[PDB]
DNA sequence: TTGACTCTCTTAAGAGAGTCA
DNA sequence: TTGACTCTCTTAAGAGAGTCA
């Protein structure tokens, strides 16, 4: 098993490498009609990505290190959380982008939470629009708003009451 | 089936059958510390379900009718919307439960919207807590709340800014 | 040990279609 | 014609593991 020291060294090498990813300034809605700025550290679009990084899917990457002759591999956004519990309330913990930018590996834009909590941030009104997330959102969710519902509740007859 | 008359006949037959489903009263959060009551028309847990209905998954059903001597079949919650566009913005339209109760087939608890709009209602604060859905929610979403995030954004070094 | 590819899987909101009697 | 089962699929937020040089 990897020791605490070895895990800390993986986290540190990951941070060193991600800290050299291009830093892109994004203007984002915060809710309440306010605009803010996020600084995303974006993995390149194509190889090479950075030492230890490889693309396993269109927007999926992994980080790999060999320690004492054993190959270890992690989801590329999971590395900041290697010293944290991997499950909570029965559910697996997932890396969750507060900036909603998959290529971003800025650990200040990531949290570690259930997939339901992760998904729900997509619709959050944002830190200046009523976010109630205990770990606060950094921006209004990209899918927040009135929606585009095609047809609402309706009946042709009188068989139903709401 | 193809004709408008045939489709209206399908909707009317579906409404008559679902209208005989047991009516279950559910007391629900509305947001803003308020509570309301919904009357769900719940498909039975086991066969028989009702004329034209059959279970294709743990919480999936289908409605089928024989028209022009051929079997026509639909997802059981899609029938109210057979005269509506089946896509929006290039996204598939889905039956979406405003009561978040899959066994319910009350068309006054259903809308027709993209899967993203559908999902997002799970986290809505509700009609008395700030719902901004143009087709308004009937209740606060079951996943609304602070969440249970295990770890928030963090770095070990000084490579990153928010 | 490392890079750059390859493959399939999970979840929870939703689907279509085939086999029998 | 109708009923009661069977199977796999879609999406968009996330995953694990293999091959080859
Ligand atoms: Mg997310
Ligand atoms: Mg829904
Ligand atoms: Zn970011
Ligand atoms: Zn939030
Ligand atoms: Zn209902
Ligand atoms: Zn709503």
């Amino acid at each position: 098993a990897l020791t605490n020291a070895q895990i800390l060294a993986v986290i540190d090498s990951w941070e060193e490498t991600v800290g050299q990813f291009p830093v892109i300034t994004h203007h984002v809605p915060l809710g309440g009609g306010l605009q803010g700025t996020l600084h995303c550290y974006e993995i390149p679009l194509a190889a090479p990505y950075g030492v230890g990084f490889a693309k396993n899917g269109p927007t999926r990457w992994q980080y790999k290190r060999t320690i004492n002759q054993v190959v270890h591999r992690w989801g590329s956004h999971t590395v900041p959380f290697l010293l944290e519990p991997d499950n909570i309330n029965g559910k697996t913990c997932t890396a969750s982008h507060l900036c909603h930018n998959t290529r971003c590996h800025n650990p200040l834009h990531l949290c570690w939470e259930s997939l339901d909590d992760n998904k729900g941030r997509n619709w959050c009104p944002g830190p200046n629009g009523g976010c109630v997330h205990a770990v606060v959102c950094l921006r209004q969710g990209p899918l927040y708003g009135p929606g585009a519902t095609v047809a609402g509740p309706q009946q042709r007859g009188s068989h139903f009451v709401v």
